[PDB]
């Protein structure tokens, strides 16, 4: 369906106008006149054409090649002119399963009709005339290299289409502006029109015409535009701008620490005694950095899950010279571009900030399933992957001595380092027209190029989440890269992340541009900088479609209304912003209160602290333990339920008398106490709280 003959159809005589560029199943070559929506009544008649790509035959024969206008005609088999502007019955020896280079010039002034009604036609020995059929037809091989018996340029004589990079888009096609039409069938590649394609709607791509791929990644700019590419890749980077390429991270869902047995102990009928915690985990960006790593950040629960309020020493029975061990279940997140076939990088577990317990590996050219972008590995609906994988007798215990235990305690935090290692891509293969796993081609070998020849965004507008994103852009410097087309930070959110102008103004599923904050490294920050005083800006926001970007930038873009810790995860907000988030109470009475309140505060929230005051403004607690703020939970409505009844001893709340008032505090992640002080007071005494509900006990009911 993707296979056949590419054609190159112009507007003028001597092939320096294209007007389509697309590719037909069979040798039947023709566009109605009813294709051409896209194209100028004017611009629809095509003087001159050329088809290029290859023939398989099926059984040797003696064969004699026609078209429908032999006259306006010269054709090429494997260099050898077959055709030459009259109708030859000359023969040529076929032979199974050898590739042939078809080349097909037309030229034809004046044409009386639009579109062009053109077929090429073979006939065998016996005398059998008809279209070439779909199985004997094959593309060009439009790769930075040659096949075994494929070549990747076709033959010098007659006109060569202007092609520097071989990709299949007409160099002038590149530079000039172009839009993809879709058909049932195939791609119609034209020339952008201003008043024709703007009201429509469609996409003005630009890409270099000296870059098979213009974001140096590994599949071509045609292939991009023409689906002749893994399903698996983002929709956005369909787009010869935006690199397509796997970013991946590792999710710790939960934890369990136990001690490990010794050689001392003889005794393996002891009670269970081990620690389960859950954990969130973040990917985390480390002014803006210029790094490209993997990482995220463990945040261990420090909500208490057994009886009592021992140590971790005292609970599993540790003494100063035992040793633990930790189990987790994990995936695998790709929040990048592209998929991952057989590889998943190496991850190190690291605690503090250069300790590393374990080193994570899966078993390459076995994986269970693609790691595909937005997507993990396993598929949310299957299980995680523990570290100590119970089919397994050969994983590493991940242990820690004394000293590491007691810091781990004591931080409640680990990272998870990741590596860049992904292994084979999947490429288009232009012989059989699918998309492969190629062992030829490797990630190692594109990223570095990509890294070093475009800028990029890291955007949280999803969820809060750090996704990043590589947009092509000019290096000044690079004579190569001054080829690819200006790249605007407008253009750039818009093609990358999704950005769309409803009303004129630039946003981000409804949230203005300017609910967002713009951040880069030291050296991109001076760029921006020099861009506005010459553009005599004083405000970024309003001049966003007149900065450019360049290749190495690095834009650190996050919502407004939170604070961020230095790895980028948002950590808290504003009171205001707490409070009016928290106006909406559906519900309260002595057993809690039901609220709607906004999914993006309700990740920087640790809990809720719940007190009764009194007429004298005495305060009673009534969850008085830092490790007793996890009171919330989101119902299936999406509403949130903070429950008082939870640490009161399953009762409701007793408010004495009905002037008393029951106040309820948010505490956020930056504010949470996960530790015991030092004096040892385990209270909620001198946490930092926000108070995001009062009401007396007459207004409660
Ligand atoms: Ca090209
Ligand atoms: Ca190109």
């Amino acid at each position: 369906s993707s296979q056949g003959l590419l054609g190159y159809y112009f507007s003028d005589l001597n092939f320096q106008a294209p007007m389509v560029v697309t590719s037909s199943t069979t040798g039947d070559l023709s566009i109605p006149s009813s294709e051409l929506e896209n194209i100028p009544s004017e611009n629809q008649y095509f003087q001159s054409a050329i088809w290029s790509g290859f023939i398989k035959v099926k059984k040797s024969d003696e064969y004699t090649f026609a078209t429908s206008a032999d006259n306006h005609v010269t054709m090429w088999v494997d260099d050898q002119e077959v055709i030459n502007k009259a109708s030859n019955s000359n023969k040529i020896r076929l032979e199974k399963g050898r590739l042939y280079q078809i080349k097909i010039q037309y030229q034809r002034e004046n044409p009386t009709e639009k579109g062009l009604d053109f077929k090429l036609y073979w006939t065998d020995s016996q005398n059998k005339k008809e279209v070439i059929s779909s199985d004997n037809l094959q593309l060009p091989e439009l790769k930075q290299k040659s096949s075994n018996s494929r070549k990747k340029r076709s033959t010098s004589a007659g006109p060569t289409v202007p092609d520097r990079d071989n990709d299949g888009i007409p160099d002038s096609l590149e530079v000039e502006g172009y839009t993809v039409d879709v058909k049932n069938k195939r791609t119609f590649l034209s020339p952008w029109i201003s008043n024709i394609h703007e009201k429509k709607g469609l996409t003005k791509y630009k890409s270099s015409p000296e870059k098979w791929s213009t974001a140096s990644d590994p599949y071509s700019d045609f292939e991009k535009v023409t689906g002749r590419i893994d399903k698996n890749v983002s929709p956005e980077a369909r787009h010869p701008l935006v690199a397509a390429y796997p970013i991946v991270h590792v999710d710790m869902e939960n934890i369990i620490l136990s001690k490990n047995e010794d050689q001392s102990t003889q005794n393996t009928d002891s009670q269970t005694r081990t620690i389960s915690k859950n954990t969130s985990t973040s990917r985390t960006h480390t002014s803006a950095g210029f790094s490209n790593s993997n990482s995220s950040t463990v945040a261990i629960d420090h909500s208490l899950s057994l009886a009592g309020e021992r140590t971790w020493a005292e609970t599993m029975g540790l003494n100063t010279a035992d040793t633990a061990r930790l189990n987790a279940n994990i995936r695998y997140v790709n929040t990048g571009t592209a998929p991952i076939y057989n590889v998943l990088p190496t991850t190190s577990l690291v605690l503090g900030k250069n300790q590393t317990l374990a080193t994570i590996k899966a078993k390459e050219n076995q994986l269970s399933q693609i790691l595909a972008p937005n997507n993990y590995y396993p598929s949310k609906n299957l299980a995680p992957i523990a570290l100590n994988a119970q089919d397994d007798f050969s994983s590493t215990p991940i242990t820690m001595n004394y000293n590491q235990f007691l810091e781990l305690e004591k931080t409640m935090q680990l990272r998870l380092d990741t590596d860049q290692v992904y292994g084979n891509i999947a490429t288009y293969n232009f012989e059989n027209g699918r998309v492969r796993v190629d062992t030829g081609s490797n990630w190692s070998e594109v990223l570095p190029q990509i890294q070093e020849t475009t800028a990029r965004i890291i955007f949280n507008g999803k969820d809060l989440n750090l996704v990043e994103r590589r947009i092509a852009a000019v290096n000044p410097s690079d004579p190569l890269e001054t080829t690819k087309p200006d790249m605007t930070l407008k253009e750039a959110l818009k093609i990358a992340f999704g950005f769309n102008e409803p009303n004129g103004n630039l946003q981000y599923q409804g949230k203005d541009i300017t609910e967002f904050d713009f951040n880069f490294d030291q050296q991109t920050s001076q760029n921006i900088k020099n861009q506005l005083a010459e553009l005599n800006a004083t405000n970024i926001y309003t001049v966003l479609d007149k900065i450019k970007l360049n290749a190495k930038m690095n834009i650190l873009i996050r919502d407004k209304r939170f604070h961020y810790d230095r790895n980028n995860i948002a950590v808290g907000a504003d009171e205001s912003v707490v409070k009016e988030a928290h106006r909406e109470v559906i519900n309260s009475s002595t057993e809690g209160l039901l609220l709607n309140i906004d999914k993006d505060i309700r990740k920087i929230l640790s809990g809720y602290i719940v007190e009764i005051e009194d007429t004298e403004g005495l305060k009673e607690v009534i969850n008085d333990r830092y490790d007793m703020l996890n009171i919330s939970s989101l119902r299936q409505d999406g509403k949130t339920f903070i429950d008082f009844k939870k640490y009161n001893d399953k009762l409701p709340l007793y408010i004495s008398n009905p002037n008393y008032k029951v106040n309820v505090y948010a505490v956020t992640k930056e504010n949470t106490i996960i530790n015991p002080s030092e004096n040892g007071d385990t209270s909620t005494n001198g946490i930092k709280k926000i108070l995001i509900f009062s009401k007396k006990g007459y207004e409660i009911g």
